């Protein structure tokens, strides 16, 4: 229905510490942090990680699928217990 105003702010990084690409929401002035993980993206890609040049560009391939995701996860108060959102399933 509304425009609830989740705004993805593009910047991209993978995290070693949890092995996930690392994305940012924002929602008025609020940045998210939002995640997808190794395995997460290997399985929706096809295609197994090995460059973290490699991890960017398959984040980019499935861009508005995930980030799609992570909207809708938003919205459903889907968050995790350090107040970020974790991406499992996509498509």
């Amino acid at each position: 229905g509304m425009n609830q105003s989740i705004i993805f702010t593009e910047q991209l990084t993978w995290d070693v510490q949890l092995s996930a690409i690392h994305f940012t929401a924002q929602q008025q002035g609020m940045v998210i942090d939002c995640y997808i993980g190794q395995k997460v993206l290997e399985h929706l890609a096809a295609e197994k990680i090995n460059n973290s040049e490699q991890a960017l560009s398959l984040f980019e391939q499935f861009r508005f699928d995930i980030e799609e995701q992570a909207e809708k996860l938003i919205e459903q108060e889907a968050f995790d217990v350090q107040g970020h959102i974790q991406v499992e399933r996509v498509d």
